């Protein structure tokens, strides 16, 4: 009886969530653990389905990556008693084991990198609020704002956001507020936005900065490239794999939240 | 009088962070689990060590088939497959012999219509980027440039050939390296490298489409995310991988097979790192 792990990203084609899987599945062939991965595109009642192969299948544990957990399939673990990691999302009840950076930190400093560039009018783009990470980078946001006597304005917070699409679509929204600079949660999105302000001609960094959220490769492929918050993917992956390991052997576990750190990489999209 | 084991395919790829070959894995899982089928992933880093070792953990585990992806074959891995009598499926590479089932596009004509594509907007000095020469499919990409650079009077120079090229750090280290040889344009055959080369590029101030112009290999999903646009080749990767898993389900079954080399269409998509 070979010790298999189960992983469920949304795809294997993001430069994200691939990274991250790369660093479990290197432990897991280090310590000769069977790997069955599974995409779930998002999707809950695909996410639902494959929990339950994964309980036919009898796998030792889980690696579960997402957008966010949902309520159902927060159920469907606590009722399978199989120990999971999540790794880049957390449980609201802090209760699930996890491996992160401190998102209220990052957003901290990205919002006062751009306020020490000369910015007063700073958007934050980010995914769905419900989520802890995104309420957290509220957070971080917030208190930079407050430290330099900047008035919080709702109406430079763009929730909702995760696509390329999405983020060449918002770039005229900024504008039309007034916007010089945009911190941006997914590389996907800072993308999208940098590719539209180029487009229209706005010069960049001269009269707009971004900063990004993760610093996966793509954030290196648009000129001018992207300054970003640097997560640890290879080593969240790794990490998460080190945990459910101790898990899975019944070794006691002190803390169970786990947070790496993060840099701030310097590129040309900021002054 | 229990059931067979429930059907294993083994799927070797160089790595998952690769989004072309992930691309094509979905396609590979998609109709794999659409009979229920166990997948086993294994990245080989295109090492033939790994490569070997991941063979078998695979021969045993006795897998029912296997899909292979990677820079070409080893004689090591020819063996070891027909030592093993697995079925196997290739895909993005073509066996020399012609013999072991394969899954591709046409990369003659692709490297053809994109060498004449450069050349119809003025380019003289046009560069080919590529991985190892020995493989078949680059001898397939270097008779088609050659074709097309032929039928315009523009004379073969070797030296504006770069063999052994993978990663987006290659590409970005070949810029200045085109630039010295006056090279104004390249067809490139792998998407990271070509990203790279744009990249390298544009932080050095290159116009680009104006004073040189950057064809690349596949479409894969990182191409969308580049600024400038990138013009590609535009292969259908998930369908590789689908077609690929069909054929193999058929060897699995012990059913014959007609056709097993088998070439799918490509498309160029021209966008701002072209004229």
């Amino acid at each position: 009886r070979t010790t298999t792990v189960g992983v469920i990203l949304p795809t294997i084609t993001s430069t994200y969530f691939a990274a991250i899987t790369r660093g479990v599945d290197d432990i897991a062939s280090m310590y000769k653990y069977n790997m069955i991965l599974a995409n779930s595109d998002n999707d809950v009642e695909k996410e639902e389905k494959v929990l339950e192969t994964f309980l036919s299948k009898q796998v030792d544990g889980i690696v579960y990556m997402g957008s966010s957990l949902d309520e159902k399939i927060r159920t469907s673990l606590k009722n399978s008693r199989t120990p999971v990691v999540l790794v880049g999302t957390i449980d609201g009840d802090k209760e699930i084991p996890s491996v992160n950076i401190d998102y209220h930190l990052a957003a901290y400093q990205s919002t006062k990198k751009l306020i020490d560039s000369g910015n007063k009018k700073i958007a934050y783009i980010m995914g769905s609020l419900k989520d802890v990470e995104n309420t957290e980078r509220m957070v971080g946001y917030q208190e930079a704002l407050l430290e330099a006597n900047i008035e919080f304005d709702e109406n430079l917070v763009f929730e909702g956001n995760y696509s390329y699409e999405q983020g060449k679509a918002l770039a005229e929204r900024l504008l039309e507020r007034g916007a010089t600079s945009a911190v941006v949660s997914h590389d996907t999105v800072a993308v999208g936005l940098l590719s539209a302000m180029m487009d229209k001609g706005v010069k960049v960094p001269e009269d707009f900065e971004i900063i990004s959220g993760a610093n996966s490769p793509i954030t290196q492929y648009t000129y001018p490239t992207l300054t970003s918050v640097n997560q640890p993917l290879y080593d969240l992956g790794a990490v998460a794999m080190r945990l459910l390991t101790k898990l899975m052997l019944k070794e006691d576990v002190e803390q169970n939240q786990l947070v790496l750190d993060h840099e701030i990489f310097s590129r040309r999209s900021t002054k």
